[PDB]
C-alpha cells in the first residue's frame, strides 16, 4: 500500500528469515546501541509474563534474554513468533528480521514454494523443528 510498511512498526508484523525458511513475528520490546538498553509496550504476553506492561522503562538487559554483539550493535526486535510456540520468544537483528512489506512477501512466497514442507523427517528438511535436538 505505502512505503511506511517497510519500517518496523511497534505492533506490526515482522517476518524473520532463519536460513532455509522464514516465519511470522510480532514486535513488542525493541533495542538500539544508542543506550544499549531496550524499550517495550503491552503488545503481547510472552510465555513467562503476566503481560508486557505500558511504556516500559529502559532497564539493563539479561533478566531472561541474551543478544550477541552482532545485534547489540544494531536495531533489534523482541518478537512473538506467530503460528509457533512462546519458547521461541527471542530478539533478532535487522539482518534476519524486516517489518511486514511486499519485499518480505516476495521472500515469503518464494520460500513457501521452494521449501514449504513441515520438516518432519530425521534430516530436518528446512525447518527449526524443536521436537528433538542435541
Amino acid at each position: 500500500m505505502v512505503d511506511l510498511e517497510q519500517e518496523f512498526a511497534l505492533g506490526g508484523r515482522v517476518l524473520a528469515f532463519h536460513g532455509p525458511l522464514m516465519y511470522e513475528a510480532k514486535i513488542l520490546k525493541i533495542w538500539d546501541p544508542s543506550s544499549k538498553m531496550y524499550t517495550s509496550i503491552p503488545n503481547d504476553k510472552p510465555g513467562g509474563s503476566s503481560q508486557a506492561t505500558k511504556e516500559i522503562k529502559p532497564q539493563k538487559l539479561g533478566e531472561d534474554e541474551s543478544i550477541p554483539e552482532e545485534i547489540i550493535n544494531g536495531k533489534s526486535f523482541f518478537i512473538h513468533y506467530q503460528g509457533w510456540k512462546s519458547s521461541w520468544d527471542e530478539w533478532v537483528g535487522y539482518d534476519r528480521i524486516r517489518a511486514y512489506n511486499e519485499e518480505n512477501i516476495a521472500m515469503k512466497k518464494r520460500l513457501a514454494n521452494e521449501a514449504g514442507s513441515t520438516g518432519s523427517a530425521p534430516a530436518t528438511g528446512g525447518v527449526k523443528k524443536p521436537h528433538r535436538y542435541r
